[PDB]
């Protein structure tokens, strides 16, 4: 024992390191997803401005 | 006609304004979702640091 | 020149696309229930690991 | 003092929670297909509306 126990604990820790690295790769992908939600928000602002111009047009024939 | 057509077009435009405002409220909510993905990413960094300390501990008994 | 009827048709098309966009945004939103769970579960892991680190450490303290 | 076995049990618990976290992150990721569609569909609406604005406007130009 003694060294055996520490080796077995170390094996759990390394397996968890690997999980964490996989989680980080996945979460990075979700973050990239978020950056286009940010672009979607921008596009919305632009669409509103365009509608308002068209509305001004329609109001004056 | 003439004024009728412009009124009918204006009705479409206003309906689209309302849709845009609803879309903005929803997209704002997705953006808030994203801000906790950002917190999740942070928590991951911290967990890794904690595992590394525990690993140092286990390496020296 | 463009006709009023053609304008109405194009706007009606746009309005349909916005609605369909809206439906998809709704489905993404419905995932929030999940992102919150992820945050809370990860937070539990974080706190627990840090606690374990502390339990393992030898602390010397006097009265 | 804490025992090696107790440490192994707690770590095994944490490892299970990470896995379950991972499953949930995977489900959120699978939504990307949807966020991209939203971006592309909104972009079409944006471009089309701006185009319509231009079609409606009277433009004077000479050779």
């Amino acid at each position: 024992q003694s060294v055996i126990s520490a080796n077995e604990i170390m094996d759990l820790l390394r397996g968890m390191d690997a999980r964490l690295q996989h989680l980080e790769q996945k979460v990075d992908k979700v973050l990239a997803q978020g950056s286009m939600v940010t672009q979607i928000k921008n596009e919305l602002s632009t669409v509103k401005t365009t509608l308002a111009t068209i509305e001004g047009m329609m109001a004056t024939v």
